[PDB]
């Protein structure tokens, strides 16, 4: 089995061979040129509401770590924005890089960031998730950048576990995780049109990516890039630079919620 990853000869620029949408006309993710995306005053604002969110799990899947939410009722749910009806949250992840110079999957006018977190919703009028990856706008991903500074207190609680999941098909108990801990100050965001940036690459995504980058030290993105994409009792390959490169916009247009 030769399957797909990040290194020399699976990574990106091999995708298309197992999944020809990897050259389509809505890929993800693509470079925010900020001076182009045209402020739509008739966007709302981004409705987040986690307060009732139910974390169950954290899983090492030889690509990132997930971590799983309970998404079998409205829980954690994402509106307002770009979007019309409600999506609910199932999982986040994050891309990551050997070094803080890369790492992030968005490019906001060519700059890279250390890393980016994606907040995945599927919209409920299609009932699960599966079932949402089949529609232009069945998920929503909420995406924010992350830059290296100083600790993200909400954050180390997922650091603090990931000795416990270190390689592909581990997976630990982890309830009771706040991912309003993860947010940053601002909800002023970008919005286009895209598409799920690992394998399959369903073109099934209305991306919203935060302005306003979070920050975490050096020492959390270290324990980031102390996982393993190998399983147990297999040589070791670092989990570092699990990020798509910027694809073509084509037919696209970004719009920005603020001035
Ligand atoms: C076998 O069960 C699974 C597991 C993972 C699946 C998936 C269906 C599509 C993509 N994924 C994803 O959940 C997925 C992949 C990429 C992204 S991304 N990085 O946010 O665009 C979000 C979500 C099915
Ligand atoms: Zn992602």
């Amino acid at each position: 089995s030769h399957h797909w990853g990040y290194g020399k000869h699976n990574g990106p620029e091999h995708w298309h061979k197992d999944f020809p949408i990897a050259k389509g006309e809505r890929q993800s993710p693509v470079d925010i040129d900020t001076h182009t995306a045209k402020y739509d005053p008739s966007l709302k604002p981004l409705s987040v509401s986690y307060d009732q969110a139910t974390s169950l799990r954290i899983l090492n899947n030889g690509h990132a770590f997930n971590v799983e939410f309970d998404d079998s009722q409205d829980k954690a749910v994402l509106k307002g924005g770009p979007l019309d009806g409600t999506y609910r949250l199932i999982q986040f992840h994050f891309h990551w890089g050997s070094l803080d110079g890369q790492g992030s999957e968005h490019t906001v006018d060519k700059k890279k960031y250390a890393a980016e977190l994606h907040l995945v919703h599927w919209n409920t009028k299609y009932g699960d998730f599966g079932k949402a990856v089949q529609q232009p706008d069945g998920l929503a991903v909420l995406g924010i950048f992350l830059k290296v500074g100083s600790a993200k207190p909400g954050l180390q609680k997922v650091v603090d576990v990931l000795d416990s999941i270190k390689t592909k098909g581990k997976s630990a108990d982890f309830t009771n995780f706040d991912p309003r801990g993860l947010l940053p100050e601002s909800l002023d965001y970008w919005t286009y049109p895209g598409s799920l940036t690992t394998p399959p690459l369903l073109e099934c995504v209305t991306w919203i990516v935060l302005k306003e980058p979070i920050s975490v030290s050096s020492e959390q993105v270290l324990k980031f890039r102390k996982l393993n994409f190998n399983g147990e009792g297999e040589p070791e390959e670092l989990m570092v630079d699990n990020w798509r490169p910027a694809q073509p916009l084509k037919n696209r247009q970004i719009k920005a919620s603020f001035k």
